[PDB]
């Protein structure tokens, strides 16, 4: 028999070899790595390698990968639930955070603190009986990932006097916080009808953090174990995509001025509330029930579909991606989640999607305004939850909320590890480019 | 006859889109090096994006369209009674890049006057906020949660084409600026949540001088605090787009997440002791100052406390710039409205503050540590709120907050008007730099 290391303790054994290795690279301070184009200024910083994240970084041949692992190479390695198949996000939180995997027993442990940790103040409770039914859900989810900023260990400690080589121990602990109340106070966005009940419900302790949230959105129970295994793969797939994307660079942005995780990821809400952003899997679903209406339940149907789409000037939502040259890897395993679920692949509606993704991208290469239009992760998110009984689409990307949490808060806690600066770019005037 | 806000925008965005296809074709130009250094750094030195509004001349500070503050005191219209530059008028000289007449500034006053009431669902919002609640938490989460009146939020998802996304962005952005006093307001004041949130404006008064009114410092005796705030509020509009408020609000409207979802994400930023807190860090140091050196003080009191000061390894707050090699035309701006108030000159706390000004940069040249060690906004901003009696500094950023409202929304409009993309630079790991 031997001790097994809780999170912060695995943390703590690989911060020093990270430092070391930043120490390195700071040598080479000075070495140029490329050039600022007046394109890069204007086009929003494309190609701008311009930014630091340790978690996450896309290949352009097997997609994005987390340490250098592979999706496939995830979903075999790391730990599943007490029951299911699937991958824990949990455990990719693990992974993303310390580099390495951990054991069964290690993300047991975890889950239990995620489930202990999940209570909110009353005052959430009041906030969130306030949003009124037209505002939006991600509007609503933002406001009260930041109104948790009460509870936050890192701005109280920052105000008392704190050093800067400590500054991760906060961070951390406002991180593993976020983490545990935040699929509750998304169950409350969901079911503003039972704010007391499901506000204060105690979670199973020995569950699973996607298991718990399912319990609070009211899909708990082993009736409902096909969704838990899909929503745990959903959060883990979406938790890292580098740090480019809007949501994960707005965590780290307003991070870096010492906002303290709450208010940080918030921001990151903010960005993901986008429609160039987290509205995505949304606009799939309603562009593929809008298809299925027009041709009803009729290989060759949807070919002419997609050509008229291409020449009324509309684009195919969930298609394309600008560097990655196949099919996105996290695409493929919602796929493959479905071909062993038989009532899945019976729904209209996925046999929709799957045709589509068979035939759009002969069909996309062939009037070729679009690069690499292969489905992407937004291609099936949309038509899984709603043959699970999600049927409103407003509320799709409360669920990305959940998920895109893990990445960019691992990333905080890098930031202040290694102690960051403040992001600060120059900016420039159109006359100023003459 | 003369033009509206709106539709002096329009008669120039036209040129700007042929100014803007022309420096498209030089895209291809080199125009820096991206070094380790930037990418490690936050990305420092690297001019990586657009904004019109503000340049940061090296010689002669911040100006707007090429006007110094020195031209904007000159040419920019007064309130009715007053000898401070008006808000509105910055914010109308930021957005056209002209200066408007007189009348139309009226009309604009009138308008945001008109435009300031909340909906019910916020007031509520706001009474939820427990008393512990930081005051530039409980301004981000109400400025969010004006999104359910965007008027943008609603037309894209309604079918809108890209050439008019500017239109209800403006709409929205005239919005969010009619109500922001009054939400400020409700952060100080939270016992009056019900009178205050509802309390009707003086549609014939500029925006400062019903702010003032709104934060209980309304009538004839409050004048000179009116004349404070429109210069405090005018100067702090805008300060180009590198800074953290700033670039959060265009990140996250670069996805089209509406102005209020957008200026709520700057406003997080805004809420980072990296950020904000400068002010209150100068008002604290010159009354610690005052404590030990008193009142009548010589030339040598002052220069003694500033060495003893610097040989203890502490710095002197709201002093030094990185570019910057005079002092800061804002701060000589609250110099110039304190020279003509008789009573401000008599405080013993601006006594200090002008003889710091005077002594220390001189000081700190012989020292060696700081660079460029002229004063800055902040060397005098807190000390004259708390001449008029803003005595709790824990609300100067809230005030900051609703001045820094000016400048992200106007280059908001023009990112939609030009048609700018989506943020997303280029991340890179650790390893990968080696």
């Amino acid at each position: 028999s031997t001790a097994e290391p809780d999170l912060k303790t695995a943390l703590k054994a690989v911060i020093p070899a990270k430092r070391e290795l930043f120490k390195q690279v700071k040598e080479r301070s000075d070495e140029v790595i490329g050039e600022v184009k007046v394109a890069n200024v204007i086009g929003g910083m494309r190609g701008l390698k311009s930014m630091l994240w340790e978690g996450s970084v896309l290949d352009p041949e097997e997609g994005i990968r987390f340490h250098g692992k592979t999706i496939k190479d995830c979903q075999k390695e790391l730990p599943k639930g007490t029951s299911g198949t699937e991958m824990l996000p949990e455990a990719m939180f693990w992974l993303l955070l310390t580099g390495q995997v951990p054991s069964t027993n290690q993300v047991r442990a975890f889950s239990r603190e995620l489930a202990e940790q999940s209570h909110l103040p009353q005052h959430i409770l009041d906030l969130i009986k306030s949003f009124p039914r037209s505002m939006h859900p991600m509007t609503q989810l933002s406001i009260a990932v930041a109104a948790l900023n009460t509870e936050s260990k890192f701005a109280k400690a920052y105000e008392k006097g704190l050093s800067k080589a400590d500054y991760w121990e906060p961070t951390f602990d406002d991180s593993i916080s976020l983490l545990a109340k935040i699929p509750r106070v998304a169950a409350l966005v969901f079911r503003p009808d039972e704010v007391d009940q499901v506000g204060t419900q105690a979670l199973d302790a020995s569950q699973d953090w996607s298991y718990n949230f399912a319990e609070l959105l009211g899909k708990g129970g082993k009736e409902n174990q096909d969704f838990h295994d899909l929503l745990r793969l959903y959060l883990a797939l979406h938790g890292d995509h580098e740090g480019g994307n809007v949501s994960a660079h707005a965590t780290h942005l307003v991070g870096s001025a010492l906002s303290d995780p709450f208010l940080s990821y918030s921001a990151g809400l903010l960005g993901l509330a986008g429609p160039l952003h987290g509205l995505a899997a949304q606009e799939v679903l309603r562009w593929i029930l809008a298809m299925q209406d027009k041709i009803g339940t009729k290989d060759d149907d949807v070919r002419n579909y997609l050509w008229d789409t291409l020449k009324s000037g509309r684009v195919v939502p969930g298609y394309g991606h600008a560097v990655l040259r196949k099919p996105d890897p996290r695409f493929q395993a919602l796929m493959d989640f479905a071909a062993t679920r038989p009532d899945v692949l019976a729904n209209p509606v996925f046999q929709l999607v799957k045709k589509n993704s068979e035939i759009a991208p002969a069909v996309l290469t062939e009037h070729g305004k679009t690069k690499n239009p292969h489905p992407n992760v937004d291609a099936a998110s949309g038509v899984l939850f709603y043959h699970y009984g999600f049927q409103q689409p407003l509320y799709y990307t409360v669920t990305f909320g959940v998920s895109r949490a893990l990445g960019p808060l691992v990333q905080l806690i890098w930031d202040r590890a290694l102690g960051l600066p403040i992001e600060r770019p120059k900016s420039i005037n159109l006359l100023g480019l003459k």
